């Protein structure tokens, strides 16, 4: 009550945060490119700024928790927290991050196939696994691992980018049971997430298997996880019927296909991630090591 939580409201002052570009709007809210130019000389660092789309009390509270999560993370493969801007005369909240120029990995794979080969895909895979190892040391569950939430700094570096659904494990449990679900990315969910709302490191590993599938489909039209699962369940189905059939499909070993051109050994990693037995899924540490050994065993 007495001494309010530490925060630096002078680090990013709204009057010096200059708009450069709207980058995207979505479930995550809205993200812009800005320049922070305190010496009003048309210079300063370029930053990414996350804002809410609908500024309800619940969303602001969720946003505060998301900011605290990101601030607590420092890793080469996690987007870098810089600070907060308390704009509207310190009656609003905006998240300030480093700016990563190539956007989401989902878009990058579609827009920049000219500079992507299997070596790069394996490098991105490795980096995502290492980011996720680090999250696990904090007992954070990402819950939304998907190429749309991974950001691209350059041809050699990706970072896990959005933490809007991330949960902190209870002290005594290895899973978080989400008891207020919003919009759910069901085609990335593990079966126990679909059927019991249970999220864990192992359910992030399931989602990572889907990420790995995404990478090797090169975000080809008709090959996205939603498109493939809908083709398998029946494109005609609507509403809850989709979820019912997805669960039944996954519970009896229905899986996304091997992407065209995907090596069998990479598909084997996917299918090991997609184990209905939670305890039998590999760890992110297992996965980083295996992928880097595959990379390292190539000639050169
Ligand atoms: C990305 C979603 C769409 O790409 C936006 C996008 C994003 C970036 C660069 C280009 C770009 O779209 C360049 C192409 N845009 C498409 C429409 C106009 C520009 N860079 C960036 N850098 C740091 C943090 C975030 N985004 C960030 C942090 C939290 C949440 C998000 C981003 C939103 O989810 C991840």
């Amino acid at each position: 009550n007495l001494y309010f939580q530490s925060m630096d409201p002078t680090q990013f002052e709204e009057r010096h945060l200059k708009f450069l570009q709207q980058l995207g709007k979505g479930n995550f809210g809205s993200v812009e490119m800005c320049r922070y130019d305190p010496l009003q000389d048309n210079t300063g660092e370029v930053v990414a700024v996350k804002k809410l789309q609908h500024s309800t009390e619940e969303h602001l509270r969720d946003f505060e928790r998301e900011i605290e999560i990101l601030k607590s993370l420092q890793h080469d493969n996690i987007v870098k927290y810089k600070g907060v801007c308390y704009s509207a005369g310190r009656r609003n909240l905006k998240l300030i991050m480093e700016y990563l120029p190539y956007g989401s990995l989902r878009d990058y794979l579609q827009k920049h196939k000219e500079r992507i080969d299997h070596i790069k895909l394996l490098q991105y895979t490795s980096q995502i696994c290492k980011g996720m190892e680090y999250l696990g040391t904090k007992r954070y569950i990402h819950r939304d691992l998907a190429t749309r939430n991974i950001l691209v700094e350059n041809e050699n570096r990706v970072k896990i980018g959005d933490f809007g659904l991330t949960k902190v494990l209870p002290q005594d449990k290895e899973y978080y049971k989400v008891k207020e679900p919003g919009e759910s990315p069901i085609f990335w969910y593990a079966p126990e997430s679909l059927t019991e709302s249970k999220f864990s490191v192992a359910s992030d590993v399931w989602s990572f298997g889907v990420v790995l599938y995404e990478l090797f489909t090169y975000i080809e039209k008709s090959k996205s996880p939603p498109a493939e699962f809908m083709r398998m369940i029946g494109n005609d189905k609507q509403g809850q019927m989709i979820v019912f059939h997805l669960i039944e499909l996954l519970k009896n070993n229905g899986r996304l296909p091997r992407p065209d051109g995907c090596p069998d050994e990479i598909y084997m990693i996917m299918t090991e991630c997609w184990n209905n037995n939670v305890n039998q899924r590999p760890s992110f540490r297992d996965l980083a090591l295996r992928v880097d050994q595959i990379r390292d065993n190539m000639a050169g």
